[PDB]
């Protein structure tokens, strides 16, 4: 796979997170690299790919959870992070 | 057992979670694979099975906690996740 | 002791939790098997016994904390959980 | 020292907790056996002693933090817990 | 250094905490002995010194963060804690 | 690199945090030294540099997340912390 764009969707609840997480990977060719628990209820999900692929993922992921549980927080794409920032980005999630 | 659909119910409180967790397994043939603490008070419960089995579980689990403690958050079914997503799904809960 | 019913009281604060925890064990013959911190402020307390014993525990535990600190969240009894669910139930609390 | 009554004060903030914690021990002869972080912002402080000693502690501790930071949550005394309950009570706090 | 008074400022956010933490040490001769995360968003910062030194620290620290981020929670001085209470006070923060 | 000014942006959500984190490093020459989870939903991001560099970073980082997810909390610069304070500042984030 090996694109490096970043898709991110932030939710309130893990349940919306997991639909997001899944609709995203069903959408385009992304890699789910992280699911984090931020405290306070937000959960983020994070996937990497090429730019087209990651643009689609997030769109699809957005309108999939927007009404699941307590809903969507943000949904956002950095087509190319800076190497400085990959030091806080996970490689693969913790199962 | 070995179905792979996913049942998920998100709650506010562990106490509603545990009724959910139990009414679900009493309902159909599902496996309780996870109970997670999301921070901020939501707790999720997660079970796997075949599709029929997991459709029933969640329905039953929903109307069982909807009035327990602080109540139900979401209740949702992914009849078939993508392997990318099983990397954040637990296999069995932590006792 | 060795009943298997379940008593559960959910609170907002540990202080209400501990009165609950104590009035419960003073009430009937239950075993305090868990005190968990759910994040977000709820704390749950959990005890096992026979059915009569655990019915009484919770009643007594309820009206004991209902006005302690930030108060009672839920109070609820599963006279018989399913073995699937004992995989998230603790055996004895962590001191 | 070795009384076994229990004094408990629950706060919103550690800062009110620490004034409580200190005014309490200055008040009567109690032992500070625990300071716990409950998540969600409440912090509890817990001390043991004889009954007179622990009655005074809490009174003094109450009106000492009631206006510190975000304030007092509860303040409560179990003159004698049940041994079942000492399994969730700490022996000495974690420094 | 080795005074034993205690300065404490509680905040909502780490960012106000860190300005506090710094304006305090710039103010008088205190030792930053702790920065704790209380859950729920409050963060506390804690410094030791002589009494004059620690009185000044906190004043300076107060009006420095009162408008940073989500702001100041409390700000408070125990000129002399009881040894019972030093069992919950850290010696030096965790970097 | 090796400046020692400090840039800090506090957010509500990790997703705004990560845009901040990235726009900052794209802005000037800073080092991302930390991303912390404060509990309760705030997340902070922290970078070091020279003064000019770190002034720019934060400005850029501010108006980049102000509308991402749940948004910006604070945004703040200590051109020179005190060595006492570097004992709570991380050296490099945890990946």
């Amino acid at each position: 796979v090996t694109g490096i764009a970043l898709g991110m969707i932030e939710t309130r609840g893990l349940v919306p997170a997991i639909e997001a997480a899944d609709a995203m990977t069903k959408a385009a060719e992304v890699r789910l690299v992280g699911r984090q628990f931020v405290g306070g209820g937000y959960v983020t999900v994070l996937v990497r790919g090429e730019t087209g692929a990651v643009n689609a993922a997030v769109r699809a992921g957005a309108d999939a959870c927007e009404r699941v549980g307590d809903g969507l927080v943000a949904a956002h794409i950095i087509a190319r992070v800076h190497s400085e920032v990959e030091n806080i980005l996970p490689k693969a999630p913790e199962a």
